[PDB]
RNA sequence: GAUGCAGUGUACCCGCGGCUAGACGGAAAGACCCCGUGAACCUUUACUGCAGCUUGACACUGAACUUUGA
């Protein structure tokens, strides 16, 4: 699956990078625990549109 | 393998008590035997399927280090 990282991951990328991961990884660890979001068009519109700066200065 | 055919012998008409030599006596479309491109159930290294058991591939199924083969 294709995901956009909401918050920093050790090897995937940082704060909004779009990466492809194995389906189980995203389905069972990232998405339920809020560490990423699915890379759909509406979710992208949501991510860069408004809450981008909020995720940014919530660096820690 | 004859009461009923041929020849011949014997024999007046009809019961009752007994008897079982015969009526290939009665009883059950022979069970033995053979046949039908009949049946059923059982067996097996007869044939062909399937359940069960088991092998690997793909899916559910992810994250990090590492070592080694052609």
């Amino acid at each position: 699956m294709d995901v956009i990282l909401l918050q920093r991951i050790k090897n995937l990328g940082k704060l909004g990078d779009k990466v492809s991961v194995k389906a189980g990884y995203g389905r069972n660890f990232l998405i339920p625990q809020g560490k990423a979001v699915a890379a759909t068009e509406a979710n992208t519109a949501a991510f860069e549109a408004r809450r981008a700066e909020l995720e940014k200065q919530e660096a820690e």
